[PDB]
């Protein structure tokens, strides 16, 4: 394999993968949709307000050591360039941005061919976001269970957006379903490298067979949803269905597991937040910052410490926050 | 009733009823979906290719008598009220914008109660789309068979919405499936009149039974699809299945049948046509310019001349196009 320049485009330029520096691979500033934030800005009560809590969230998280966030929001998760550009500038936190499409794709996008949702994917990364200039940096998708005919379509035009640029790409997947299996199948049939794939929210899931299989062939391994944990929310239905009722301890452990079996060089860890969350029940953010007051701390505060004291040694951690996220970001080009 | 100022919103500001004149009551700029203009513009070629298309058709629009359109796209028809604007002044024609959701909502708003989406609605008509302060002159909703439950809400939304305002409400419709009676049920059992409401894509039909009695109660009738036809088309499943296999000339005698039955009042035709449209199969528009190169012009030019020479009396047509959207069109809140 080669390389395109040994840079990551961020939504203030490009940087040095010395910049990166510690990197949070799986986060968001917004879960919204497509325009929504625009239209209807006072459902975050307005979007000064939004940014303020981006740019408090982000200092947190930057005074416990984080310099760079991946927003893997896409165009269907309703990414707003804009606001990524000006919350990193103010918060100091460098930003990757994505293309792709999520699971909510509108008509515009559902009716696409393989080739048009290439060009659009390429468009992002290599001209811009917009008419922003501000280039993506990775691209995301996603399944939740078995590929319908679409995702399937997503996810070969991505693997080719990746081949034709050497932008990685990361991935939304219903851990407990295995996704990961079907994901990779398609990514392999389009001859995508393991190494350029990131499976994510793999942390939804206890099964380490599925895991470690997956880690063996190459690809990178998510655990993006360390604090996800609807404990003590029995009560709230929909809380429950998304963040689940496993522990943070648990999701935690199988970072460990993952290194005992000799996997440390494939795992990426990240909390899977944000603060605006409008394609979900409305004031769903209120209760995730009651489950997590760290926000985008989290893994710093409280997942490394966990790790260090049950065994983990410190060089490890540096090697996962660090290492990782720059050989998986660093746009690389497979060998021709 | 009450009036509410007696000035319809358009997207270059207020104008008097007498400034609307010759009114075309369900158009498109472009039909798309929200946040797909900005963020993959070489669709359409390009913003400005599109945006001169846009003006070219209005311009001819206007040539044959056209001062005003009523562009019925909503948030996630891709309206783009920036862009309205500007083909509006170009052109010098007068667009009036609307508020509302077509049947492609994304999950912020699919998720949404019935209080939040009149809250929605109400901002776009009283605050302004956006931050531009330009403010909807009108509320469009759809359903497509029977309705779902999210349409069920978006249907009483708008209702609370137009009864709080004095904003008239237009709707899409499978006119076979007769839609328009449930549309009615559920837009009464909120309170509001018949008179604020258009039953459009009715000319899809031919059961006059089901128009007439909908045009009884006090309902308008929208016979907004003349030129649709794919007649000689038949090798084209897409462009069927949209267009219909019935000739524009039995649309438009559907004009005259609700005129003979005493309806004249009732009535508004328009041509539902677009300049750009990414929300179907690639290439559709190409072929719908091929079907009618006349575009929105199609009603000045073949309708009402066609109408003319069946027996109907021109003033009933000076009626159907000036008079009745006029009134449609002026803010009317229910007598106090
Ligand atoms: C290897 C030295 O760590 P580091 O480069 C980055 C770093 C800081 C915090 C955490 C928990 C992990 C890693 O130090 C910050 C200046
Ligand atoms: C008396 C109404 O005519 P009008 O105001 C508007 C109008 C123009 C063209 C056609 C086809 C019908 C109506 O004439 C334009 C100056
Ligand atoms: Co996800
Ligand atoms: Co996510
Ligand atoms: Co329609
Ligand atoms: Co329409």
């Amino acid at each position: 394999s080669i390389g395109t320049g040994d840079r990551i485009n961020t939504v203030r330029g490009p940087i040095t993968i010395s910049e990166a520096g510690f990197t949070l691979t799986h986060e968001h500033i917004c879960g919204s949709s497509a325009g929504f934030l625009r239209a209807w800005p006072e459902f975050f009560g307005s979007r000064k307000a939004l940014a303020e809590k981006a740019v408090r969230g982000l200092r947190r998280a930057r005074a416990a050591g984080v310099r760079t966030i991946v927003d893997v929001s896409t165009f269907d998760i309703g990414r707003d360039v804009s606001l990524l550009a000006e919350v990193s500038r103010a918060a100091d936190v460098h930003i990757v941005a994505a293309t792709g499409l999520w699971f909510d794709p509108p008509l515009s996008m559902r009716l696409r061919s393989v080739e048009e949702l290439t060009q659009f994917f390429l468009r992002e990364i290599q001209y811009g976001i917009e008419d922003t200039g501000i280039r993506a940096g990775i691209i995301k998708v996603a399944t939740t269970g078995k590929a319908t005919p679409f995702q399937e379509l997503v996810l070969k035009a991505a693997a080719r957006a990746s081949l034709a640029t050497g932008v990685p790409v990361t991935t939304h997947t219903a851990a407990s379903q295995r996704d990961g299996e079907q994901q990779a199948a398609i990514f392999e049939s389009e001859g995508l490298s393991p190494s350029r794939v990131c499976i994510g929210h793999s942390d939804d899931t206890d099964d380490l067979s599925y895991l470690t299989a997956l880690a063996a062939r190459g690809y990178l391994i998510g655990l993006d949803r360390i604090p996800f944990s609807a404990i003590g929310l029995e009560d709230n239905a929909s809380a429950s269905a998304l963040l689940g009722i496993r522990s943070w301890q648990t999701r935690a452990l199988l970072i460990k597991a993952l290194i005992d079996q000799g996997y440390m060089k494939q795992i990426l860890v990240s909390n899977d937040w944000l603060f605006g969350f409008s394609s979900y029940v409305t004031n769903i953010m209120d209760v995730m910052d009651r489950v997590n007051p760290d926000g985008m701390a989290f893994i710093p505060l409280r997942v490394i410490p966990f790790l260090r004291e049950k065994g983990v040694p410190q060089e490890t951690l540096a090697g996962i926050t660090v290492t990782n996220p720059a050989r998986f970001l660093s746009p690389t080009l497979r060998a021709s």
